């Protein structure tokens, strides 16, 4: 769909905060005119759907100050210096929840902020789990929970799983558990 | 127990589009940390279901990711208006359609780590086809999509836009008689 593409004419890093880095670009759009585009430079991420032998999934509660709310989430974290996201996922599953998994399957990649960040999140299904113990980062506060997939889907419908990556995980899990996508 | 207490707030950056809030917070360990996030106006996204069973979707380039995306139409809340008003306006501007039947589905948060953005998702039915009225810097092509085709595209990784993918999943639940 080449007639929709925009051509980068210039880029700069316009701002660096404590955490957020902003790129500002001038682009040539399909009209041949120049427009500004601004977006966050993000390292990428992974998220894991950790399926226990008992059929429950391992989830977390975590407070997110950007939204001033505690969210139910699948474990996740940012990609460290261009590592494969499978490594990110293994590490985050262990650090946030204490689990390791013998069976990892890449499901899909999502883009959560197409208007203003280059973030992508690779979503994985982790099976054949065994437990060790949690190891949280400085400034990271997490409660680990087990959730029945049926209860999770009802929470989705009720608006109680508003975190996009985790809601998408729930729907992919549902497709997997029903044997539709497996 | 997990909640962090705001100690101070500052708008540290305002560009052409993006505004960054930086807060000092006291966390559950009693210690102080910085939190940085985008101040976003909020947004609406619309699933427009045609009488033939297809949905109206768009193709749109997104410079932040350097790809053309398949999306449901959407846009940002203006002057803190009711998001249904946002939805009705953006459905007309981006696709050329109006709808006489609107239903709120759910609110999603696409960037919990670094933006206060929420998106309210709506189902739109009973449609009338007028014409697009695109805004500055907007280039959008309208396409009709069969929901079964949409779900296969999701599986294939060809619907990576979170809001759109979630919309597909909700539509699938509605069309299957599961959620109504």
């Amino acid at each position: 769909m080449k007639h929709l593409e925009e051509k980068t004419l210039s880029t700069r890093q316009i701002f660096k905060g404590r955490y957020l880095k902003i790129e500002q670009d001038q682009v040539q759009a399909p009209d041949g005119r120049t427009y500004t585009r601004e977006y966050i430079l993000h390292p990428g991420a992974a998220m894991m759907i950790p399926l226990l032998p008992n059929g429950n999934v391992v989830m977390i509660h975590q407070y997110r100050h950007a939204v001033k709310k505690v969210f139910l989430e699948f474990p996740a974290g940012k990609r460290d210096h261009n590592e494969e996201t499978l490594l990110t996922a293994k590490r985050e599953l262990l650090e946030e929840t204490g689990y390791e998994a013998k069976d990892w399957k890449f499901l899909t990649t999502i883009h959560p902020v197409i208007g203003y960040s280059n973030e992508h999140i690779d979503l994985y299904l982790a099976r054949d789990l065994t437990h060790l113990e949690q190891r949280l980062d400085q400034g990271e506060f997490i409660e680990v929970v087990e959730v029945k997939p049926a209860d999770l889907m009802q929470l989705v419908l009720e608006g109680k799983v508003s975190d996009v990556k985790t809601q998408i995980g729930a729907f992919w899990l549902d497709k997997f558990l029903r044997g539709e996508w497996n």
